[PDB]
Formats: structure tokens, sequence, C-alpha cells
């Protein structure tokens, strides 16, 4: 259509790259993707020591006319941290920071299906519906923007139609237990000592109960859910619905990253249920967000911990909870205590008393 | 692996996460746009509780905790404040004044461009574009166009007139800052000159502060017809005139001006459009001079940490969409010594960017 003081307009324009550094943050993502895509971590690794930019366009297979790009490419995961460059010629070398070791293939930690599986079409196209199911009322409605964006089907559905992308996700929570049990073990040992057995509610492949069973022999771990399982003398599998199945009984119930998933009315009837089995007297165990917890109230934190919740939003039906959300819910299902231990990963474990 | 390590690398994760779902940021601040927060907000006039904050978004009040949410994540960005009174009531935070519709220097249409499938949807295709010989014929220049059957992107403008009007809204908005802040800091090049070429100045916002502040100079915009054809800025010291800066003859002028333009292109065009110019200012021996408002990467105003990211970022988006990049002092110094120029002054402006006065 048809088309202020010099401080002002100063003080604007230099406002201005904090909102472009905000709506380019998927150049972050698509960066990062892109180093995965490549292998770019384990092809220096393996060089074994700095890799000068020539070579390693070249196993790359990076035509050398594209070097330049690759050298760009390689300034930016730089600075984002995962590696390191310096110019031994009077033609950049490069070699690994500590930021990279979340990206090795040969770490069983690595993040690379998370990455792959979060960047996916199926989570990020969602997003630009995300408008108008948030302006959708109550027959065209869904339970969030992912299924408005799917026909409406949630993601475990999805998840059935596609396998690559369903073995990301378990591949990207696998790798996340791997890291979050050894730090739970260490960070919360009090907290599984005494305990004779536990139960871990979508405990999946069984990498967080293998680590329990591991690192205390005295607990029988049993992985309730609905690739090869982990094995331990003390560890065993039991197929069930966690919302319309009876939980095991146990010392200990373990949700560790579950709750999240999730709105409060099934996760409150599924606590009650918790409640009358826990009920002589066992305990909850909640290995999750506190989103305001003093652990992880830095602004660093708060931030992705508020990304979570974003990413949540969309394709899940939870949120990150506040200590005052949790503990309205451990009270309404009847529990009467509880204590939060910090461990690590913007998260906490949540011991819950009957 | 001890127990000291696995805390360690679990407390580096989130790093990592904030990375790979940086375009959560993308969509939910493309939100607040779609949605028109700032302007509803700002014409509420005072906070507004959530429940009448969803009703003024045509939100249903069954939705009102996803708005919740959303807000809480706006707020943090930095967008909106939570008003304490005792349900939450929001407000505008001065990052806002960048939001709003009624601003002329709002970044709504850079957003829009910015998050749009045409410069998004080519990154999935990067590895395999950065991939890609000289020789089996599927090359281009750039993942853009290797992602739009080979088309690159002023074409796409030259054809898409939505899109494009997202784009040179998008560099108006800056340019009304950018010019406001260049004649302040640096009134002294503009010094005795009694004209100036803006060599891609689009829709003549740079060139319009230019010619008000400095009564001497008459400015003429030189463009693609499609830029130019439309409203923009007019004054009666201001003028446009078409045509395209590597086969047309640059109108001639005491300064050559280019903003945001050479870091669209790469070394061999715009080496040989500057050997052009060095001709064109050192005609009848009389001397002009030459004027780069743009990027240098490694200068001491956009040194600081959150700064240089941004402009990596920027080195990244302009990789994958656009023909050139962020220049260092270096690869500037390099032109302009290859291009026959004499010496150069850098000032800073703002915005990530400075201006450099090149002398032949
Ligand atoms: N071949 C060409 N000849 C002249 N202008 C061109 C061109 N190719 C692209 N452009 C223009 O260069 C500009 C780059 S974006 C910068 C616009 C303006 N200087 C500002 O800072 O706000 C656009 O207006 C685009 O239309
Ligand atoms: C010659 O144009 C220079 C382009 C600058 C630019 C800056 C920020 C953007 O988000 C952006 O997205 C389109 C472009
Ligand atoms: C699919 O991507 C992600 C999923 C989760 C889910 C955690 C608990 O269900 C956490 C982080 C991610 O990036």
């Amino acid at each position: 259509g048809l088309v202020m003081d010099a401080a002002t307009a100063v003080e604007l324009l230099d406002a201005q790259p904090q909102v472009w550094h905000h709506f380019l943050g998927y150049i972050n993502s698509m960066t990062l993707q892109c180093a995965l895509e490549l292998d770019i971590a384990d092809v220096i690794h393996r060089h074994g020591h700095p890799i000068p930019l020539n070579q390693l366009a070249a196993a790359l297979e990076i035509p050398q006319t594209k070097a330049p790009f690759l050298s760009r490419l390689m300034r930016m995961l730089v600075h984002l941290g995962y590696f390191t460059q310096v110019i031994t010629k009077p033609l950049p070398s490069y070699w690994l920071a500590p930021l990279s070791r979340l990206l090795l293939k040969q770490n069983p930690y690595n993040a690379r299906s998370l990455t792959f599986c979060s960047v996916h079409e199926h989570l990020v196209d969602p997003w630009r519906q995300m408008s108008a199911w948030l302006r959708t009322g109550k027959g065209k409605d869904t339970p969030n923007a992912f299924a408005f964006a799917h026909e409406g089907k949630k993601v475990y559905e999805v998840c059935s139609e596609d396998a690559n992308f369903s073995q990301l996700f378990s591949e990207g929570m696998a790798g996340d237990s791997w890291l979050f049990s050894r730090a739970l073990v260490s960070k919360c040992r009090d907290a599984f000592e005494g305990l004779s057995s536990l139960v871990d509610v979508g405990g999946g492949t069984g990498n967080t109960s293998k680590v329990i069973a591991e690192t205390f022999p005295n607990i029988h771990c049993t992985v309730f859910d609905l690739g090869p399982k982990q094995t331990h003398p003390n560890l065993d599998y039991e197929s069930g619905n966690m919302f319309t199945d009876e939980i095991p009984h146990a010392d200990a119930v373990l949700f560790k990253w579950v709750l999240c998933d999730w709105p409060d009315e099934p996760v409150l009837k599924m606590l009650k249920q918790c409640k009358k089995a826990l009920t002589v007297k066992g305990k909850l165990m909640i290995a999750d967000h506190v989103l305001d917890h003093e652990s992880c109230n830095d602004s660093n934190s708060m931030g992705t911990s508020l990304i979570l919740d974003m990413l949540f939003m969309s394709f899940l039906e939870g949120s990150l909870r506040t200590e005052k959300q949790w503990a309205k819910l451990f009270a309404e299902a009847g529990f009467k205590d509880y204590k939060i231990t910090p461990v690590g990963g913007l998260r906490v474990l949540i011991e819950v008393y009957p």
C-alpha cells in the first residue's frame, strides 16, 4: 500500500537483531541438522587430530569449489560450541570441542536421533497451523496442532504409520535415558537406598532400569510399557497400558519423562490408582521437570524449559508443570508429602509419599 | 564413565536441544504476529487479563490455558510483560515497539518473509546441495535455487509479488531506522556532497532521510523496475531510476552508496562493479567516494557473543538464499585494493552494521 530523535532510532536499530535472532532460530535447527546429515563430528574424530578444510571437504564428498561454504558452516558450528578452528598456515583446521561428545555416533548418549526427530516435517509443519488451531472452538477441533495438521492423528498414530520417525523418537528417548539414569542414581542415591523393587512405567527398552539395577543390586526392576530390550538378572518386563491397565506392585513407582506428556485429568486418575497400590506404604518417584525449581531457574535454562513447553504443547498433550501445579495434583491424588532432589538436564526427582 | 562426567553431559544436553529446537522461537514469534497480539494489547490501552485477551484474539475461552503458555514464552523472549495485580494480565515490553503495525519501522514483514516456506524449505536440501558437483548438471548457485527448480530469489521476487512485498517491506522497515542512525553517527561522511546514488536503494527510506538531512545532496535510487514502480518515499531532491546494476550503467554521483547490497553477491561480480565505481568516481580527475552500509563481521561494535551469533545466523541465511556473505575486514580490504581504491574509514552505526567510506 501507500507509504523520532536520533538516540531513539539508534536504540531501536540496535534492538532489531534480538528479533532477527528469534525469528531466524530455525537456522540453528537446520545448520545442526546439516552437521549431522554430513557426519561432521564423526569425520573429524576419525581424522584423529585437527583436519584441514580441504581434507574435510574431501572426506565429506563436498566439491572443492564448495569448501568456502563448508568453511562458513563450520564457523557457525564453532560458534555454537561443537568444534574449534585454527589457521596453521601464515586454510582453517578443525577439531572437536566438548559439546561435540553429544553428536558422535559412537556415543550411546549422542543426540542425533532426537535432533532428526525434532526438526522433522512432522513436528515443524504443524506450527504453521498453530494460530488456526488456537482459534478453533468445539467438530473441527483436535487435541493439539500436530493432530490439527495430521488429519486428526495424534503423534502415536503417526508413529505407527511412519517407522523411521517412530524409530527416531525411541532412539532419542533411549539416548537421554542413558545419561539421565546415570546422573539420577548418583545425584539421588539416597532415594534408592532401602528399596527391594521398582516399576519403571513407560520404561521402554529398559535403559533407565538397567542402570538402576546395575547400581543397586538389590532392586528388582520391572519395566511396564505398551529394538532388543536391555538384559539384567534383576530386570524384567511387563506389557500394559498405564492408563487402563493396573500398574504392577512395587516398593517404588517411577515415571521418567512420562507425566509431562499428559494433562491433569488422566494424570490425576493414574496417581490416585498409584496411591491405592502404594498403600504398607511405597513411594512415587517422578523424574521430570519442575518448571520453576531453583536448580533450573537461570534464564538460559528457563528459555529451554519454555521451548520444551511449546514443543509439548504442539505435539503432545502435556506441559512442564511448576511445583505448585505438581503439589496440587499430589494433594488431590491423596498423597501427603513430597521431596524434590535436583538431578540435571532441566529436571529433578520428586519423591512423593502416600 | 564416572558420575561427574554423566552429570556434566546431562547438563550440556539442553544447549543442544535449544539449538535444534530453534524453530520454536521462529514459530512462536510468527504466531504472535499472525494473532496480532502486540496491536491488540496496545489498542486495549492498559494491561489485559488472560480471558479478555483470548476474546480479543478470537481464541475460544476453552483454549485460554494454551494462550497463557504462549504468552509465558513471549514474555520470556521479551515482547510482553506480565503485570502482577494480586488470572495473568499482560502488557507491552520495549521490544514490542518493533511488532506494532502502526510503526513504520516494525519488523512484521521481515519476520513473515524470513520464516516463509520459500526460505525454510531449501534447508532440507542443503546437505544435498553442498555435495553437488558442477558436472551432472544438477548444480545451482545456492540451496534456495536448488529447491526452487533452479530459480534464484530476485527472480522469484519479480514473479511473486506477495513474497516480494514482504522482502521489500522488510528492507524498508530496517532502512527507516538505519538511515536515521546513519545521518547522525556519520554526519561528516555527507559533507560536501552534491549528489549520491543509492544502488539497490529499494523504496527509498535510506535516501529520503539523506535528502532531508543534507539539502545539497540530490539522491537517486537505482533499483529493479518491479521495486520502484509502486509507492515509495518521495522528496523534491530524490528520484528513482530503474535497471540492473550488473548490466546497466550506474548513475553518476559524488557518492555511490550500497546499503545491504554487496552482501548479496559473490566476490567476482562485486569486484567488477567496484572497479566500475572507481572509474566513475575518478572521472575528469575529480574524486568522489564509495559508501558501503553493511556488515563488517569482525568489527568491535558487533564482536560480542550475542551479536556474533546473530551475524553468523545471517551469514547462514545469506548462504542459503542469496549469493553473498557477511564479509570480514580482511575480505573487504582485499576487494578495495583489487578495485583500485587507496584508503578507507569504518564508522559504527548499529544493528550489526557499519559505514565504510572508501576513497579512490
Ligand atoms: N541486479 C540488480 N540491480 C539493481 N538492484 C538490485 C539488483 N538485484 C537486486 N537488487 C536490489 O537490491 C536490494 C537489496 S536489499 C537492500 C535494500 C536497501 N538498500 C535497504 O538496505 O533497505 C533490493 O532492493 C533488490 O531489489
Ligand atoms: C540485500 O538484503 C540483505 C538481507 C538482509 C536480511 C536480514 C534479515 C533477514 O531476516 C532477512 O530475511 C529475508 C534478510
Ligand atoms: C520429539 O522431540 C523431543 C521430545 C521430548 C519428549 C520428552 C518426554 O516425552 C523432549 C525433547 C525433544 O526434542
